[PDB]
């Protein structure tokens, strides 16, 4: 069949990709910049994040649809418009990375987040992320490419001028490139990174919420000691053991300021030996938990709650992109790892081709069903 027909497909696919890439990360950069509650470090990267995306709209996908025809060019200029996507997936990376990194430092380290996380700091690290993006993007043209050893017999088939080739992705960049430097190096390896990272954001989170159940039970299991106890030494045992967890769970302030008040109130009438003083004293605690202690333990929890899904939209997220990419990637491997195989067909490349450009298309979703202020902002938007 024609080929322009089959391409006539391709590219309207394409097309339709990068409207909605466009379109959806437009949206994401104007809520960011509308709503200052949506103005914080993590949302600089989602923004940098959607730059990436709304250039694969502009410029990637037009390259992609360009690439797709094997129009004679410079081979040089033709090595140009095959690798810029790749300077976009570098930075989506780096932003990804970033991401995960920024809700592991405020989730193990809450109290010096804002301190070591600031927006001037930030912005530092998404330059200095691009320009590694278009150093390892564009490393093909430093000199790793297959200009030097050009398929003339194609280009002369083809009416192309001296000095040109067929412009067709694997004819210019070479497959080690793509598959051990792009695909292992900098895509698999950062992507095993963030994995882990996540594992530790959730591993912290789940210790952190036992945590605070292992102190809530030892208040109130050191409590019922203190009440069926027959002497003053259980009482002060039992204390001691309540006043250094009250302490280091306050690590509001009234409400732990009566708590160990308290405990040293029973904890003086314990060592004088008064022990049906202490233990009244002691239960004089009840009050000050019902009134304070829980209603801080619940606000703690529904906080690193919010954290575990704010964690969670984002490994979406990465998820999301390695579940784009990797088939792409993957039939690299089999073309360059092997040479018996056949290579796959043209109508999956181009499966594979588009499914990575609709990963440019899918975070705005993710941001609208799982964060509020982003959905709440997108409506205004919308709307007015
Ligand atoms: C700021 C934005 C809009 C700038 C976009 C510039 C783009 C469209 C330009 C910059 C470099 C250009 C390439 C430079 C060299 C060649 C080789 C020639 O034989 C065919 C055209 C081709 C392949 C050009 C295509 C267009 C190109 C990719
Ligand atoms: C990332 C997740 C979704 C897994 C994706 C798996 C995809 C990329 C895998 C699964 C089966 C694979 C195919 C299995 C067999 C062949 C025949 C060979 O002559 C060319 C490669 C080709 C055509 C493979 C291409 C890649 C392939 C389609
Ligand atoms: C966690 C996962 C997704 C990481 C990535 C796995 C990649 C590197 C794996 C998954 C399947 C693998 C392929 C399976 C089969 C073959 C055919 C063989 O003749 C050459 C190697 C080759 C082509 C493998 C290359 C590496 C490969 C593509
Ligand atoms: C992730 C980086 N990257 C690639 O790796 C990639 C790619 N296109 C191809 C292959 C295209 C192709 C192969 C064989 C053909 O004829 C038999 C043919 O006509 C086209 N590849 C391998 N692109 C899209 C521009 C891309 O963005
Ligand atoms: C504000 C945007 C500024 C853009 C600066 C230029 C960006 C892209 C530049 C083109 C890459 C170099 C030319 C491409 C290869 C030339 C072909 C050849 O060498 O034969
Ligand atoms: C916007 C989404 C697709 C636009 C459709 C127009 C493309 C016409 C057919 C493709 C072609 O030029 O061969
Ligand atoms: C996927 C595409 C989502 C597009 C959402 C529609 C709003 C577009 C208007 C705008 O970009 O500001
Ligand atoms: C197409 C590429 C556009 C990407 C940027 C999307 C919009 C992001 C913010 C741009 C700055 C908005 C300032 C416009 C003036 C309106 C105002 O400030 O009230
Ligand atoms: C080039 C593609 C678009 C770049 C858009 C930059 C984002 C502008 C708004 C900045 C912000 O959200 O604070
Ligand atoms: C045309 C070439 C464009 C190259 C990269 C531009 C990236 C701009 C960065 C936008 C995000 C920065 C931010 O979030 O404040
Ligand atoms: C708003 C940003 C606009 C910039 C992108 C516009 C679309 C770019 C599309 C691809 C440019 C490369 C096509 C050049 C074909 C050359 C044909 C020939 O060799 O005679
Ligand atoms: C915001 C603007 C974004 C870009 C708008 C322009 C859309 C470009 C669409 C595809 C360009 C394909 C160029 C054709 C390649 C040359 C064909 C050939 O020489 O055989
Ligand atoms: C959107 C506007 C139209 C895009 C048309 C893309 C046509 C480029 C391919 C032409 C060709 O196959 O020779
Ligand atoms: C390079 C990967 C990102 C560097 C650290 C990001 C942490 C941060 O958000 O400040
Ligand atoms: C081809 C280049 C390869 C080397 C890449 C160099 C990496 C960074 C280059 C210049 C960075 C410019 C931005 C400096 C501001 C950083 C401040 C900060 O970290 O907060
Ligand atoms: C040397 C590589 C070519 C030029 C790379 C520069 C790309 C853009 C750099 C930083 C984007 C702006 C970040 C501001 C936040
Ligand atoms: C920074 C990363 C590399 C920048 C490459 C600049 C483009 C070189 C054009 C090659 C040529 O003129 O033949
Ligand atoms: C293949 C790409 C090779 C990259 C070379 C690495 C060189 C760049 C390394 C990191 C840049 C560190 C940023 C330092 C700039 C100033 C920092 C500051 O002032 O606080
Ligand atoms: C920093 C590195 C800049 C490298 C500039 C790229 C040189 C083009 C390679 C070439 O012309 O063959
Ligand atoms: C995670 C990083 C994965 C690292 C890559 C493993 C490389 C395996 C060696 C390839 C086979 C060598 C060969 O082709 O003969
Ligand atoms: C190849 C592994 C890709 C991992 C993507 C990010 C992991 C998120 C886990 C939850
Ligand atoms: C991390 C994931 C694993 C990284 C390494 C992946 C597999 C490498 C397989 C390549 C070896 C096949 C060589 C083919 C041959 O011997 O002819
Ligand atoms: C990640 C999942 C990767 C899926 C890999 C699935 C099996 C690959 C089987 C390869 C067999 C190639 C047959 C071609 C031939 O022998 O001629
Ligand atoms: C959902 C995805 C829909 C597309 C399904 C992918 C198709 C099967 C995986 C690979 C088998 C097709 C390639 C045939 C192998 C060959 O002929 O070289
Ligand atoms: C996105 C959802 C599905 C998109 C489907 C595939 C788009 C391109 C399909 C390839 C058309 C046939 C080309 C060929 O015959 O080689
Ligand atoms: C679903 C994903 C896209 C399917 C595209 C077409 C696949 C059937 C093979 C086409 C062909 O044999 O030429
Ligand atoms: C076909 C072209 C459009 C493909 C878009 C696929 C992903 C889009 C967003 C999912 C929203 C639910
Ligand atoms: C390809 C992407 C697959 C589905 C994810 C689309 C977004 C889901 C919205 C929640
Ligand atoms: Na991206």
């Amino acid at each position: 069949a024609p080929p322009i027909m089959g391409s006539s497909v391709y590219i309207t696919v394409e097309l339709a990709i990068a409207v909605l890439a466009i379109l959806g990360n437009v949206l994401v950069c104007w809520a960011v910049w509308l709503n200052s509650n949506l103005q914080n470090v993590t949302n600089y990267f989602v923004v940098s994040l959607a730059a990436a995306d709304i250039l694969v709209g502009v410029l990637a996908i037009p390259f992609a649809i360009t690439i797709s025809t094997g129009f004679c060019a410079a081979c040089h200029g033709c090595l140009f418009i095959a690798c810029f996507v790749l300077v976009l997936a570098q930075s989506s990376i780096f932003s990804l990375l970033a991401i995960a990194i920024d809700r592991y430092i405020a989730i193990a380290i809450p109290l010096r987040y804002n301190g070591l996380v600031t927006g001037t700091r930030a912005a530092g690290i998404i330059a200095i992320c691009w320009v590694l993006s278009f150093a390892i993007g564009l490393t093909p043209m430093l000199g790793w490419n297959n200009c030097g050893q050009p398929k003339e017999g194609k280009a002369h088939s083809q009416g192309c001028g001296e000095g040109q080739v067929a412009c067709l992705f694997e004819d210019v960049v070479p497959m080690n490139y793509m598959v051990y430097f792009n695909f292992f190096a900098c895509v698999l390896v950062p992507l095993l990174l963030m994995l882990g990272v996540y594992l530790r954001i959730f591993a912290a989170a789940r210790r952190q919420l036992a945590d605070l159940e292992d102190n809530w039970e030892t208040l109130n299991d050191n409590l019922k000691v203190i009440e069926k106890a027959d002497n003053a030494a259980q009482v002060k045992d039992a204390l001691t053991k309540m006043r250094a967890a009250a302490l280091d769970a306050q690590k509001f302030r009234h409400g732990f300021d009566i708590l160990v008040g308290q405990i040293d109130d029973a904890l003086k009438l314990a060592n004088e030996g008064k022990v049906k003083e202490a233990q009244a004293a002691a239960e004089q605690l009840k009050t000050t938990r019902n009134a304070y202690i829980q209603k801080y333990l619940e606000r703690a929890r529904s906080t690193l709650q919010k954290e575990v899904h704010a964690a969670k939209s984002a490994a979406i997220i990465a998820g999301l992109f390695a579940l784009c990419w990797l088939p792409l990637h993957i039939i690299n491997c089999f073309t360059f790892f092997c040479p018996d195989c056949s290579h796959a067909p043209l109508w999956l490349m181009y499966l594979a081709i588009v499914l990575s450009h609709t990963n440019s298309v899918v975070n705005p979703f993710i941001y609208a069903y799982r964060i509020r202020e982003f959905r709440q902002t997108f409506r205004k938007i919308i709307r007015s």
